[PDB]
Parts: C-alpha cells; structure tokens; sequence
C-alpha cells in the first residue's frame, strides 16, 4: 500500500551502484513481479551477477540484455537458492555455472572429504533448529556449573524453538544432583539422553564408558564428549556445538536449513604459512574443529561418520602412533609405556603422577636425560655427569647440581626447588593436552578425514568473488559449518589468516 515496495526499489538501485549507463526504473519495473529482498543480496558488488552487469554494461543493447540475464538469473539460480538456503558462495558458483557465456571459470576439482567426493550439488541439508550438547560432570553433587547453565538458558530463551538435546551421565552424578539434572532439562523444555543407558553397535562406546568411569584414573571428561560426536544413534541430524556458544542472531536462516557438499560438516579455517622451500611461496593450510559440527537428514552421514569411527578406535588402541610427533614422545616414561602397553588412561594418569609428586629425582626419570636437558637448558656434558651419577644422588644433590650449572634461570635451598619444579610445570600443558586432542580430539578427526596432506596447497588468491575452484575454496565454500551455521567460535583460525598474526588465545 506500499512502504515494502519502497525498501525493494531502494535496495535495488543501492546494490547496481545507482548506474545511469542503463535506465534502472525500467528494470526494476520489468523484474519486479520475481524480485524479493532475498534476492537482491545476490546482486550487489562482489557478487558474479554484479561483475557479469558490469560487463554487459559496456555492452551495446546493454538495458535488454541486462534484463534477459537478470529475469533468468534470478528465476532460475538465485530465487530457487535462497529458498533452499544456500550461502552468497553457493549462490555464485550457481550463477557462474548457469552462464558460462558471461563467467569464464575452472572446473570444480577433486577434493576427498571423509571418503566422500565433495559435491557443488547442494544435496545434503542440515537443520539449525536441531542442537545437541553434551556435559559431563566431574563433581557427583553439581549436574552442570552456574555458567552452563545460563548459557543454555539464553540460547533457548533468546532462539526458540530450536530443540535442543543434552547428553549427559546419571552415573556420575548423585541422586539430588540427578534430580535437578531432569528438573533442570524439564523446565528448559531440553530433550535429556543418558550416555549409560543408549544402544548401539558402535566401537567408540565402550571408549566413552571407560574414560568417564577412569576419572581420577587418567580418564577425561572432554575426551569422552569427543566421542560421542562419532555415534550415529546419538548425532544423525543438527549440529553439535559446545555448550559454551553464542549464537548470532543475524545469521539465523528463515527456512532453518543450509546445504553442504558432504553430510557431514565442522568448523573450518585456513593458516597461510611463512614462504617455504624450494620456490620462496606460502602453502595454504586448511584447519578444522569440533566444537560445532552438522549432521545431513541423509544415508551418507552415517557411512562418514563409521569412517571416522574406525580411525578413533584405531587410535585408542594404539596411542604411540598418534602421539609420536608430540613432546610427550620425548620423555623416558613414553618410551617405557611404549614397552610395556600402557593405555592412554596410564599415560595420562602417569603424567600427572609425575608433576605432583614435587619431586625432582622423580622428574628425572620420568623425563629423560635429553628431555631433563632441554627443559633445565643444562650443557651435553652437564647432563652426562648428572645421568652417569644419578642412582647415587638424592633430592638434595640434584638440585646441587642445577645451581652449580645454570642461574641465571632462577641462595636458599627450599626456593631454588620451587623455581626449578616451576619450570618444569610450564611444560605440563604441552604433554598434556594432546593425549585428548591427537586421541579423540581435533587432531585425530583430521587425520581421520585426511590429514595434513590431503588438506595442504600452494596458497593462491583471487581474483574478484570467491568460486570453489581450488581444494581449499571447495572446502570453504562447501563443507564448513561455522560460517554456514549461527553459532559463533573464535576457537581455530579464520579463512587466509597469516602464520604470523594469528589472533587466537
Ligand atoms: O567437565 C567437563 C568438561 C568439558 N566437557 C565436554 O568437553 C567440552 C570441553 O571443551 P571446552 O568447552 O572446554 O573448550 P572451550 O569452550 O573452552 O573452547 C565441553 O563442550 C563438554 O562437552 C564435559 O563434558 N565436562
């Protein structure tokens, strides 16, 4: 009556540049009775559409044929796509291939994904409105902690009615702790699944029964939600994303549904890497995450997601493989659990024993000569005298001998100890965190679905609007869940972020 059809006309003459090399009234008018808001998006500068016009501007006729190109374009590529909820990218390459006549461009390459193919079909659709998230509590009396709680709490009370499910453990919490947990999920309108009592054929499950029933024992909580994400029964459509993320408002979707090349897709970004040998150039390098992941409606999920269960499975049984790159493999207790078949429990029950025993003569043995050597920064020959003489030292006499030999790096003899543990303390991290990440983590799912090699090329850019025509771009464009989804994650990389300036904490 018509304010909307106002908005519409501005919009459209805002996104081609209000040219007058053609008459956009007229245009305007004569795609009107097709032309959505949606749409126009799609036509604004940096996209394939935009740098087609602009072409077709330069061109005699150019007011008819803008117009024939635009009714088909949108009629036929652009308004079927964003019903379908496909991204700006998708959209493009859409259009690019629709008008090869006006969009010169490579074929999509060949880039295996979890042993699938990556497609630019648009086939596999995924909900957003579906969203699953898993707490394991370490403490019998408290279900959940205050913060996510809270967090739960807002990403209903702020999106509904997405649905939102909550793996947990009835076992690892007490009675009244338990209690709360269903009142809690009940108030919440939250679908509840108890991790004990699920069926499936799975080889993962049994990992995650024995890494929640090993704490206190080596067994880690963050492991076994790593798991989880793995078993078909419990993920086979929406996303998974960490209990702790926000959701972006803005990039809620009306139909609630994205598209992706692959069922299954995660959280991606890319590190550009210093110039490397022989040609002086940066290689590209595609990193990936799980703290949000999409599941397609389709067959295809389950097939990928029982590849990347037998690497998982593969790893629990032989850790040493995964963890041989890593400083932990440095140590002399590594080696000797190599030896003897330790588990990853073991391992990592064996190093956390080592840094609290506040003991240096246990470091020792626990570290290694070489490892001792580095951390301490001791001279090859100062080591040597240690190592040579160490069944006769004790506590006193090594830390004797630290003194004698470096710093430097930090007069009274209960200080000095506290000064030498507290060095080697900072290592704790490092050793640490990847028998999670390497085991069932981040680490392991990348090599599952390739790893480095499969995800690694020569970095090229450009030029103009971003097509899927480079492994990288495909993975971009295609299977990345983050950028497609409303969750928010500044967890890994963004896409072409320098080595350099890297951003993340
Ligand atoms: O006590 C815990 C700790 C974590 N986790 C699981 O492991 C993930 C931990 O990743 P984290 O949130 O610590 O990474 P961040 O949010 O800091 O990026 C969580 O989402 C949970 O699924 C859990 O179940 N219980």
């Amino acid at each position: 009556r018509s304010n909307e059809l106002s908005k519409l006309r501005m919009r459209f003459f805002s996104a081609l540049n209000h040219t007058s090399e053609i008459d956009l009234h007229t245009l305007f008018d004569n795609l009107k009775s097709n032309l959505t808001l949606g749409s126009i998006e799609h036509l604004q500068e940096g996209s394939v559409t935009y740098a087609i016009i602009q072409e077709l501007l330069k061109g005699a006729d150019a007011q008819k044929k803008i117009e024939s190109f635009l009714k088909g374009a949108i009629k036929n590529v652009i308004h079927p796509g964003v019903i379908k909820g496909l991204t700006p990218n998708e959209i493009n390459w859409n259009v690019a291939k629709a008008y090869p006549e006006y969009y010169e461009h490579e074929k999509l390459p060949d880039v295996t994904f979890g042993g699938f193919k990556v497609r630019d079909s648009n086939e596999f659709k995924f909900k957003t409105n579906v969203q699953t998230s898993i707490w394991f509590s370490i403490k019998p009396e408290l279900f959940m902690p205050s913060k996510q709680q809270e967090a739960l709490k807002r990403r209903r009370e702020q999106y509904p009615g997405c649905k939102i499910r909550l793996i947990y453990s009835s076992s690892l919490l007490n009675p009244e702790a338990n209690r709360q947990m269903k009142a809690f999920a009940k108030k919440q309108n939250i679908s509840l699944i108890d991790i004990d009592s699920v069926k499936t054929d799975s080889p993962l499950y049994p990992l995650i029964k024995a890494e929640l029933a090993n704490l206190g024992m080596g067994g880690n909580p963050a492991a076994a939600s790593d798991l989880c994400r793995w078993i078909p029964e419990l993920f086979n459509e929406g996303f998974y994303v960490d209990i702790d993320l926000p959701v972006d408002s803005s990039k809620i979707v009306e139909g609630h549904q994205i598209t992706g090349g692959v069922p299954i897709m995660l959280n991606m970004g890319s590190i550009i890497s210093e110039p490397i040998a022989p040609h002086h150039r940066r290689q590209e390098a595609v990193c990936m995450n799980t703290d949000i992941i999409a599941y397609a409606n389709d067959r295809e999920t389950q097939v990928m997601m029982d590849t990347v269960a037998l690497h998982l499975k593969n790893i629990y049984d032989d850790p040493y493989t995964a963890l041989k790159d890593t400083p932990l493999a440095q140590t002399a207790f590594f080696n000797r659990c190599e030896e003897e078949g330790k588990n990853i429990f073991e391992l990592r029950k064996g190093l956390q024993d080592a840094f609290r025993s506040d003991s240096l003569l246990e470091l020792y043995v626990f570290l290694g000569p070489a490892k001792f050597k580095e951390v301490f920064k001791l001279k090859e020959t100062q080591i040597k005298y240690i190592d040579d003489h160490i069944s006769e030292f004790n506590e006193h006499d090594l830390l004797l001998h630290l003194i004698s030999d470096n710093p430097s790096e930090i007069l009274d003899f209960g200080r000095a100890k506290v000064m030498y543990m507290d060095i080697a303390k900072e290592h704790y991290s490092a050793f640490y965190k990847p028998l999670v990440e390497e085991i069932s983590g981040p680490g392991a799912i990348y090599n599952a679905l390739g790893g480095a090699s499969n995800f690694t090329t020569t970095h090229r850019r450009s030029t103009g609007p971003m097509l899927p025509t480079t492994p990288p771009r495909v993975l971009q464009v295609f299977c990345d869940a983050h950028d497609k989804g409303p969750f928010v994650s500044d967890n890994i990389a963004r896409w072409q972020t320098n080595v350099r300036e890297l951003g993340v904490l």
